[PDB]
DNA sequence: CCCCCGGGG
DNA sequence: CCCCGGGGG
C-alpha cells in the first residue's frame, strides 16, 4: 500500500514520472527509495515508536519484523538512529556487502549496531553477489584440489550444463562440509558468524516489489536465512549443489565470473 | 571495462 | 537452472 510515508517517498524519488519503458532508472530509483523506507521507519525514537502503532499497519509490520528478527523488544529501546553505509573502502572479497546501519540504545545505555543489507525485487530471489572462483575458496575456506576445480568449472562453462550427472553429484558431496560458511559468506562476505561489525550485514531486508508497488518485506537475520538456505538446498533437486544458492553468471564483464541469486 | 542491481523463459 | 541487460564509477 502506497502509506503516507511510502507515498512521501515515491514523490521524492520522482518514481511516477519515470515512463514505465525505463526499467534501468526505475530499478535504481525503487532500489534507492527502499532504502530510504528503512531508514525513515528508523530515523530516531520518534519515529519507531510512531510506525510500530497500529495507526501504521504497514510501517508496523515492517518494523515489527526488523525487531523480531533481532529479538529485541521495543520497550527495551531507549533511542534509534540509522544511515546509509558508505565506508569508502574494500575488503577480502570486495566491498562490504552493508547498505546501511541501524543503532539500537537500551536502558543500561548499552547499544547494538545493526548493519542491513536492503534489496528489492519482484522475484522469490534476486541477485546476492558475485565472485572469481579464487575469492570464493579463499573466503569459505577452500583449497586447491577436485572441489575448487569442479566449482572453477562452473564459471568457465558459465553453467552447469557440461557437467555430467556424476559431476554434479561429486560437487554437491564434496561441498556438503562447506554449505554454511559457503553461504554466509556469499552474502556477507565473511565464512564465520559476526554480530554488530558494520563490514558484515546481520539483517537481509528484501522487499517483494511487483509492478512498482511494495506487497511484502521479508527480513532474516543471517542464522535464518542460512537456515532456509540449507533446508531449500536439502530438496531431491538439491539446489546450488546444496547450498540453496541459484548458481549462475555474471554478464557484468569479459572474464569468466561467477552470479549467486538468494 | 568492471561491479552492483535486476529479470525472462 | 541457463541466458542476460541497464546504469554508473
Amino acid at each position: 500500500m502506497r502509506t503516507e510515508l511510502l507515498s512521501k517517498l515515491y514523490d521524492d524519488f520522482g518514481i511516477d514520472q519515470l515512463p514505465h519503458t525505463q526499467h534501468g532508472v526505475t530499478s535504481d530509483r525503487l532500489g534507492k527509495l527502499y532504502e530510504k523506507y528503512i531508514l525513515d521507519i528508523f530515523k530516531d525514537i520518534e519515529s519507531l515508536k510512531k510506525y510500530n502503532t497500529n495507526a501504521f499497519p504497514q510501517e508496523k509490520d515492517i518494523s515489527s519484523k526488523l525487531l523480531k528478527a533481532l529479538n529485541l523488544d521495543l520497550d527495551n529501546i531507549i533511542d534509534v538512529s540509522s544511515s546509509d553505509t558508505d565506508l569508502g573502502r574494500t575488503i577480502a572479497g570486495g566491498s562490504p556487502k552493508t547498505d546501511a546501519t541501524i543503532r539500537f540504545t537500551f536502558h543500561n545505555q548499552s547499544s547494538r549496531l545493526v548493519p542491513l543489507n536492503i534489496k528489492h525485487s519482484s522475484k522469490k530471489k534476486v541477485s546476492i553477489a558475485e565472485y572469481d572462483v579464487e575469492t570464493i575458496c579463499t573466503g569459505v575456506g577452500i583449497s586447491d584440489g577436485e572441489l575448487k576445480e569442479l566449482i572453477r568449472k562452473h564459471q568457465n562453462d558459465q553453467s552447469a550444463k557440461l557437467f555430467t550427472p556424476v559431476q554434479k553429484q561429486r560437487l554437491t558431496e564434496l561441498l556438503e562440509p562447506y554449505r554454511e560458511r559457503f553461504i554466509r559468506w556469499c552474502v556477507t562476505l565473511r565464512a564465520e558468524k559476526s554480530e554488530g561489525n558494520i563490514l558484515h550485514p546481520d539483517l537481509l531486508i528484501r522487499f517483494q516489489v511487483i509492478d512498482r508497488e511494495y506487497v511484502d518485506v521479508t527480513i532474516k537475520n543471517i542464522d535464518d536465512y542460512v537456515s532456509d538456505r540449507i533446508a531449500e538446498g536439502s530438496k531431491a533437486r538439491k539446489p546450488g549443489f546444496g547450498t540453496g544458492l541459484n548458481w549462475t553468471y555474471a554478464s557484468g564483464s569479459k572474464a569468466k565470473k561467477m552470479q549467486f541469486k538468494g
